């Protein structure tokens, strides 16, 4: 893209770190901010919703020099230069996650005596499958 | 097997996993969604926030089963039971952050010749100690009353 070639650098690696932390950070201050909720701390809620826009600004950044960098997405390894690209990855990943992962993932909380866990991770699998249904038909459009 | 009790469990590590990619899913989608916005696709655009939303509640069923099996929160390794309990995870991650990732991973940017990456990382060192601080406020506001 933009910028100098990141690729084979320790920094692409950092970027992609540093996206997979802010990534959790966010989900994990709004799940927090839902108990403070609960519990009637208005401002605690406040701040840790306010905080988790921080994090969402800091993961976008460093989308924004992987993708500048000519690096790949952290989750997928696939490009994210072109909207049609961006579509592709999501395709790829949600292949992965309704093909192999929780399918994978029920099999074993299944086996490891964990039904209601299974029961979970057979939900995702079948919601994930969609999703992927509803991105293909994203694509079509896109390339007509 | 005890779902109350899922420490040591190939299920423990996969739950986690799933929150990770969870996490990633999205970001992405909201990230890939203002390509959308800005080029004129809202139908698209609307379609990735709204399974966005479907990834904030598979990421949010999984800490839900992490927190009940008294597994710990996949970015620090701390419990996260009560408030205070997340809060003090908030803490753990922000300082990790700011006193060791981000300053070296602005040092290596730098080093490998990537100023302006290497500037985002030090941008992001002292937000994270801010973030760091305003939880310790907080921590100071619940374990004192
Ligand atoms: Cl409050
Ligand atoms: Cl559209
Ligand atoms: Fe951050
Ligand atoms: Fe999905
Ligand atoms: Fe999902
Ligand atoms: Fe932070």
């Amino acid at each position: 893209g933009h910028m100098k070639d990141l690729k084979g650098t320790k920094t692409a690696e950092n970027l992609k770190q540093g996206f997979i932390g802010e990534s959790m950070a966010n989900r994990r201050y709004l799940y927090f901010a839902k108990r403070a909720d609960e519990e009637g701390y208005p401002e605690i809620a406040g701040l840790l919703r306010s905080i988790a826009e921080g994090e969402t600004a800091h993961a976008f950044g460093h989308l924004d020099f992987i993708r500048q960098g000519g690096l790949t997405d952290p989750a997928t390894d696939k490009p994210i230069g072109t909207l049609e690209q961006m579509i592709e990855s999501a395709i790829a990943g949600e292949t992965y996650e309704w093909t192999q992962m929780y399918p994978g993932f029920a099999k074993v909380a299944r086996e490891e005596g964990f039904p209601e866990v299974a029961e979970w991770f057979e939900t995702l699998a079948r919601a994930e499958k969609s999703h992927a249904e509803k991105f293909q038909n994203v694509l079509k459009q896109l390339k007509g």
